[PDB]
């Protein structure tokens, strides 16, 4: 568990709150990660974690004149191009709903002007786990259609653990409370 032990000996090391504070924004998104190539994989997708909308245009619109078009620079995780429709893709692991409104109302107000614009049907698809229940949460109705089971076989406990281990080690510490 080589990403396990390299979280666990910065816990061990750590001594100031700001650096404990990088720890526990990088485990959030190491979980976050781990959840995006496991669904990627029960879905039989490709992987990616981050694409320029720039380059998902380019990669469904080859001939796209780039300069023609005001085109936000927002790096959605993922995408799928069926060769009809183009789904914007973002993974969120959290047990509430605030992340993923505050990426929805991101990507369908600065993704979705420019593709219209385009002429690319366009979908912002957002996936959420909760990390305590597995359970999975789908906004995107042509991604329910295209995979109306997620054979996803999620345990998250381990980032748990490795923040758990971070927060009782600053628990007495007033900076660190407020970070
Ligand atoms: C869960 O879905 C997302 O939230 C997401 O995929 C976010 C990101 O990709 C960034 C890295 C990250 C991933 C997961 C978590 Cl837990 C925490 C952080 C990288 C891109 N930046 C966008 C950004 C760039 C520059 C200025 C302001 C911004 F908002 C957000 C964090
Ligand atoms: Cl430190
Ligand atoms: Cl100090
Ligand atoms: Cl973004
Ligand atoms: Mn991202
Ligand atoms: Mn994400």
């Amino acid at each position: 568990d080589p990403m396990y032990e390299q979280f666990l000996q910065r816990i061990q090391a750590v001594r100031t709150a700001t650096v404990a504070k990088d720890i526990s924004a990088d485990i959030l998104e190491a979980r976050h990660d781990y959840f995006g190539r496991e669904l990627c994989r029960a879905l039989d997708i490709e992987y990616r974690n981050n694409v320029l909308l720039d380059e998902i245009i380019l990669d469904v619109y080859p001939g796209v004149n780039l300069m023609e078009y005001n085109v936000p620079h927002v790096t959605p995780d993922n995408y799928i191009w069926t060769g009809d429709m183009l789904l914007i893709l973002d993974y969120k692991v959290s047990v509430g709903h605030d992340s993923t409104e505050v990426t929805y109302k991101k990507y369908t107000t600065l993704i979705l002007p420019v593709m219209q614009e385009i002429g690319i049907n366009t979908e912002i698809c957002i996936i959420r786990a909760n990390p305590v229940t597995n359970q999975i949460s789908i906004v995107g109705e042509q991604f329910k259609r295209l995979f109306p089971t997620i054979p996803v076989e999620l345990n998250f406990a381990r980032f748990f653990e490795l923040r758990k281990m971070l927060l009782d080690k600053f628990a007495d510490d007033e900076e660190f409370l407020m970070m």
